[PDB]
RNA sequence: CCGAGGUGGUGGAAUUGGUAGACACGCUACCUUGAGGUGGUAGUGCCCAAUAGGGCUUACGGGUUCAAGUCCCGUCCUCGG
RNA sequence: CGAGGUGGUGGAAUUGGUAGACACGCUACCUUGAGGUGGUAGUGCCCCUUACGGGUUCAAGUCCCGUCCUCG
């Protein structure tokens, strides 16, 4: 009996779940998208994460892979998952891959994307889609202080209490600060990720375009090597896991990022 | 006792509501914004919409007034507000004005936006937020098409059948449809609106940039002078209320309107 | 003696009246698991008989107001030289 | 030079995707303009369902078989 192993590209929005790593008592992506998944292979289905995002914590990039016997047409993975997929969670594209593909493992450099909203009043529109920030932000100093994370660093300072890697060292490859309209994105990337790492230098990041605190203190608590000493980790309810590298080699679809509008 | 008559951005998502509509037993905005518009002036509000909006549609430049005695200072109208609204439904700046302005009669002009999601496949984030279409779209034709309509005419064929007087003659400003990312765009503006008119418009509309109907036939439905002629309605799903007009002795605060990212 | 200050078990917050304890650590039991930590769920306060849905809680009783840890009046305090 | 049988009607459903969208009628419960129009909710079983039985698939208005029809 031949084996698949297919790739997929998952979207979805954990604005009503409890992460992706299954559970047992709450709703998870991923126990939905393996519900479904093998609703259509007919054979318990499990899925191979490649970027298990935190709870609320939305996903337009998510990538993940799964061995498989039967042998469906193509328009099954797609629509025919979806499918029986709730409306939060739903399918981008799939394609067959090599033994030697691995979505965690095979994964070069995963992408995030942080949505802040920058006005005194609460929004209504994507509720739960952006992080709600009354006093006013500096786009400019934001994006100034945040270029010292630039490259192999040790983000002890940044890296969540406890986390499972060995090492509070990453190497980042490009964190720009921007700002469309009264929002505010910052867009980030780097070889993998220390726990809460993005949900913490935006934290921060968001003192220093508050004037809450200086420029310099990014590089500062950095070097500094000190979780308590930055600001609170930031609410997950906008990080947005844009996007997943792979080796050119095993050949992945590239859709569009956003979220939603936001260009690529 | 002097009364008090001050106007209300009122941004909202009608994803969860059965639309503007103040009803008996069910959700409506109104009736939401009333029960905590009131409960701060401490005395039985009523509102005045703007433009009414039917089941499902967002509004982010939705504009309500109401009178009261109640002095409250400014910072009760914008967050004191908000505070007692469901996250769907919120406030976006307040501006006391004279009797001789009215909401909905003192509006010289309404705009819409439509989004219109064009891939294959269904879509997660924003899920109830954004038209779902399968059919590739060609946001050129549909535009170009969709030109005729500028002016002063007889949006028969275009207004929800149902209708006796109050003619079915409506002033286009302009209407431009474009295309960012996946997403199609239809961003349009009259000094008023028919039953329908937008839904249909775009409904048709859908049908000119998927070449299953000329670019001409727009033209040719609107002159023809019939509802059933036109392609169907279009989902409520994704009409958002973007903008009102009012006379600039009123002044009223201008933000942007989007919705999300998207730029004025 | 005039002035500082009193928020859970801790550290540590709260758009400058909006509507609590954000972020984190530490423990009680529970789940997955096999008990590798990690990851989730409830507590870690007080009542309403339990049930239940909830309600009261920011040193303690009063007041102001549509709304108060956040303004005000005092009660017990905890200090600064 | 033509071919069919989805609710009270018309009349649509991606590539076999997971049902009646849209519009008319019909009954409710509301409902300001101020010339009186609008909103929402209901409109196939009973305490599964697209003439009705089959077959194939993870998947069936949608392909194959049948049965009774509608038709040129």
């Amino acid at each position: 009996p031949p084996v698949y192993k297919i790739a997929l590209g998952i979207e979805y929005d954990g604005s009503k779940y409890y992460g992706w790593q299954r559970q047992n008592e709450v709703r998870s992506v991923q126990e939905k998208l393996e519900k479904a998944l093998s609703q259509v292979a007919n054979e318990p289905i499990t899925v191979f994460c490649a970027g298990r995002t935190d709870a609320g914590v939305h996903g337009t990039g998510q990538v993940v892979h799964f061995e498989t016997t039967a042998l469906r047409k193509d328009a099954a993975w797609t629509l025919g998952v979806n499918a029986n997929l709730p409306g939060d969670i739903a399918v981008r594209w799939v394609k067959t891959v090599p033994d030697d593909f691995h979505a965690r493992f095979s994964a070069t450099a995963r992408r995030y994307r942080y949505i802040i909203y920058n006005h005194r009043l609460r929004p209504a529109v994507l509720s739960k889609g952006v992080t709600h920030f009354y006093e006013p932000l500096d786009a400019e100093r934001m994006h100034r202080a945040a270029q010292c994370l630039l490259g192999e660093n040790d983000f002890t300072s940044f890296r969540a209490v406890q986390c499972q890697s060995r090492t509070p060292w990453r190497n980042v490859m490009h964190i720009n600060v921007t700002r469309h309209g009264p929002y505010v994105v910052v867009d980030i990337k780097a070889n993998a990720f220390v726990h809460h790492m993005v949900r913490n230098i935006v934290g921060s990041l968001m003192e220093v375009g508050a004037h809450n605190q200086p420029e310099s203190w990014i590089a500062e608590l950095l070097a500094a090597k000190d979780r308590t000493l930055a600001a609170a980790t930031a609410k997950a309810e906008g990080l947005y896991l844009v996007a997943v590298d792979y080796p050119d080699r095993y050949d992945l679809p590239k859709p569009p990022m956003g979220p939603l509008f936001l260009a690529d």
